[PDB]
């Protein structure tokens, strides 16, 4: 049970969080040809945010920027955003996106990695929910809402993996400093 200034901090970080992400969407994102569906930065704020306030408070943080984007504020890469922007092409990726903190936090919590030096198994982890469960829903719905072959989309979106694993490697070195002190210990008990 929270004191006032846990409170306080947890209101801060997860403010932060969220902001952080929607800074990351201010990069136009690259299209690439054969998917209509661009390389992008802001993925990443999706993948920290499990690792720094765990599985609740990291949910909670892309559930709000995601919130934001429904209701029509532009927070998306490239000024994007609106309900009906969440039917399209991207969706699948954006939806999995709820889910990745949750993802990432609870099994950074299960296997005790933040009091460990396994800072291979936090890239692993982060790797599984951050950038192949991600891709794997987006590919999916993709093929169907798109109307292009499965196998199609799956092969093309080998395309966000390099981009994906550096991503998913800064994450790890990003959060693990922040992490180090003091400091975000209460997320993970
Ligand atoms: C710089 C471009 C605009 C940035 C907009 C930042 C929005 C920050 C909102 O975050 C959310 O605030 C809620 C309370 O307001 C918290 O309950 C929640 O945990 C947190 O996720
Ligand atoms: C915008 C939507 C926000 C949804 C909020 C997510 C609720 C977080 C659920 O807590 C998690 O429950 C798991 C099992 O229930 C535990 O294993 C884990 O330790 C705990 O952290
Ligand atoms: C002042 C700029 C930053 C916030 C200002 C309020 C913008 C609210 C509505 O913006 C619109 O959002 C749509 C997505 O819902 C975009 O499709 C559209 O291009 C954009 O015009
Ligand atoms: O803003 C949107 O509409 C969502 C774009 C989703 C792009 C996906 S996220 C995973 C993969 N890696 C990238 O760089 N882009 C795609």
């Amino acid at each position: 049970a929270m004191t006032n200034n846990q409170k306080v901090k947890t209101l801060t970080y997860s403010a932060f969080m969220t902001a952080f992400i929607i800074i990351l969407g201010f990069l136009p994102g690259i299209p690439i040809g054969f998917i209509p569906v661009p390389i992008i930065l802001q993925n990443m704020g999706i993948m920290m945010a499990g690792g720094l306030l765990g599985p609740k408070y990291g949910t909670i943080s892309v559930g709000a920027f995601l919130a934001l984007a429904l209701i029509g504020l532009p927070v998306l890469t490239g000024g994007n955003g609106g309900a009906a922007s969440f039917l399209g092409p991207s969706g699948g990726y954006r939806i999995a996106w709820l889910f990745t903190p949750f993802l990432i936090g609870f099994f950074l919590k299960k296997l005790k990695i933040t009091t460990s030096q396994n800072w291979f198994g936090e890239l692993i982890i982060v790797l599984l929910f951050g950038v192949i469960f991600v891709d794997f829903v987006g590919a999916i719905w993709l093929s169907f809402q798109s109307n292009i072959p499965l196998l199609t989309s799956l092969i093309s979106n080998l395309v966000f993996i390099p981009g994906d694993c550096i991503k998913a490697i800064l994450t790890v070195v990003i959060v693990r400093r922040l992490r180090k002190q003091g400091g975000f210990e209460l997320y993970f008990r």
